This record gives structure tokens, sequence and C-alpha cells, in this order.
């Protein structure tokens, strides 16, 4: 009979550096680097496979929520509290632009596949679609009533999707900025993030109710909920991870990251290390390899690998 | 220094 795998994620490097809490943390496209944005104000980089750091990137005026990398890997685009996002060049660490248009502190941003797109979600309760090239922003989504705490493009670009602590995920059509579907829980509890599967079927979606959910956005319906970790308090990144198992991963409020099983749910391994809220996960393009980072009493960057 | 996704709700 067949045999499920676990997998055996261990620490291989901690990456200390960062002054205050780290916000997110990212791998590169090309799985070369790992770049991270931090309450101190800076972007730094690292190597993927070893911590190595490399540089340092500055210029926003205050603490930094998100950082996204191009498909080139050759950009970055980070959000920050100075109501702006900028755009950088990795190779020189130069401002390129300042994306400026948002009210209020800018919360998460991504590329789009092509690149020649940002989103941005803001406590200003838009949803901004910014040209790279130019950097003007395209379109303001007038998406939700609260903090938007995620933003992501579907594997095409064709597809955005938000979430927000009003309660909603919304699916919007990035040519027209029309809004296609509004996912509603009964009581909507607030949405803390949300991203696109893969294969742009599904969403994965966090609440601050102590769950996650994967959702089927076009037929409306929730499909597997995750649950055992704790999240009430922060916006918090989950993912897939396609590379080995498929699997469900995420940060926790207990200082763990939680990885499940995305069919039957079960929480198939737990890794302890930080010392404060594990904030942000990422799962590296093409080796079984997890990037963890956490908050003010930790201010530290984990690396673990699994065979499998 | 602070960023809005380090703070609590």
């Amino acid at each position: 009979k067949p045999t499920p795998v676990k997998p055996n994620y261990a620490l291989k490097f901690t990456l200390a550096g960062h002054t205050k809490a780290v916000s997110s943390v990212k791998f590169s496209p090309n799985g070369e680097w790992l770049a991270s944005s931090s309450a101190d104000k800076l972007i730094k980089i690292w190597g993927a496979y070893d911590g190595k750091f490399e540089k340092t990137i500055s210029g926003h005026k205050l603490g930094i929520s998100d950082v996204a990398w191009s498909s080139d890997s050759n950009l970055l685009v980070s959000a920050s509290d100075d109501k702006t996002l900028k755009i950088w060049d990795v190779s020189s660490g130069k401002c390129l632009k300042t994306l400026k248009g948002h009210s209020n502190y800018v919360f998460c941003c991504n590329f789009n596949p092509q690149s020649n797109l940002i989103v941005s979600g803001s406590f200003d309760e838009s949803v901004r679609i910014w040209d790279v090239k130019t950097g003007k922003c395209l379109k303001t989504l007038p998406a939700h009533s609260d903090p938007v705490s995620a933003v992501h493009f579907n594997r095409d670009g064709s597809l955005i999707v938000s979430s927000s602590y009003d309660g909603l995920c919304r699916i919007w059509d990035t040519a027209s900025g029309q809004c296609l579907k509004t996912l509603i829980d009964d009581d909507n509890p607030p949405v803390s993030f949300v991203k696109f599967s893969p294969n742009g079927k599904y969403i994965l979606a966090a609440t601050l109710d102590n769950t996650l959910k994967l959702w089927d956005y076009s037929k409306g319906k929730c499909l597997k909920t995750y649950t055992g970790h704790k999240n009430e308090k922060y916006c918090i990144f989950a993912n897939f991870s396609v590379t080995g198992g498929k699997w469900i991963v995420s940060g926790s409020e207990d200082n763990l990251v939680y990885i499940w099983n995305l069919q039957t749910k079960e929480i198939v391994q737990k890794l302890q290390g930080h010392t404060d809220v594990v904030i942000s996960t990422a799962c590296h393009p093409t080796e079984n390899i997890i990037a963890s980072a956490a908050l003010e009493n930790d201010k530290t960057i984990k690396l673990w690998k699994s065979d499998c």
C-alpha cells in the first residue's frame, strides 16, 4: 500500500541583521536570493541556499510591511508606512520609482507575472494598480471598507485577489477593474491574508479566528479548512508548498511554522525556533526550502530544508 | 520605527 510522506524540515541557517521586527520574506523567482523587509525601514538581500547577507537597500522614511520580486528577479517593490511603494533595482540598490497616491500605510504588494504591473493594498481601503515603467497609478479599485491585508495576481495576471479586515475576499479583472466575485462568510471575520493557488483555480485565505481556508472562488465553495495554529492579531503570510509533498505552510502567533497536508488537513510538521510571532513564511521555487521570519522580540529569518 | 504589519490589531 502507498505510505503518505511527511516532510522533515530542519533548521539550516538563522539570518540576523535587521534591528526591528521582520515583516516579510520572499524568494526570488530564480531561486538565488531571499529578500526581507522590516520595521527598521530596510530591505535586505540574502543568499537563498547559504543565508549569506548580500546587501541592504534603503530609502523608505518609515517601516516596511511587504516586499515582492519581479518575475525576472531584477526588481523589488516594497510597501511602507510612509504611504509609498518603492521600485528598486536589486543589482544597484537604487530606487527607480516612488509610487505615490495612497493616503495611509501601504501594507501589501505584488508584481504580475509579466511584471509590467504592481498591485498594492493599503490601510486607506483601496487597491491600486501601477505601471512599473512610468511609476504612475493606472487604476484605483474601490475594493474594501477596512485595511487591505493582501493582494495577489493569478498565474497569467488576468485576475487580482484582495482581502481585508472588512471580512471579504474579492476577485478583480485586471484589465477592466471590475469585481467578478466577492467571497463572504456568515460572520465575516477579518481576512488577514489571501493568495491564489499555483494553478490559479483556488484562493487560500486566512481569517483572524485561527483559521485558513482553501476556496474555489469561481464555485464560491470552501474546499478545505486548516486549524490548530494561532492567528487572531496579525496578517501572517501562508503558502502552497509544491516542490515536494503538497503542503500548506503558515506562520503562527505561538511562534511556530505550521505545515499541513493540503488534502487531508492534518498537521504534518511544526517548526520551532523563533522567539516571536512568525509573521511570514515563503517557499523556495525549486527546492524544499522554507524561509520564516518573526517580529520584534526575534528580528531574525530562518531557513529550513526538507528531503521531501 | 514601526511597520503596520508588525503591529497587532
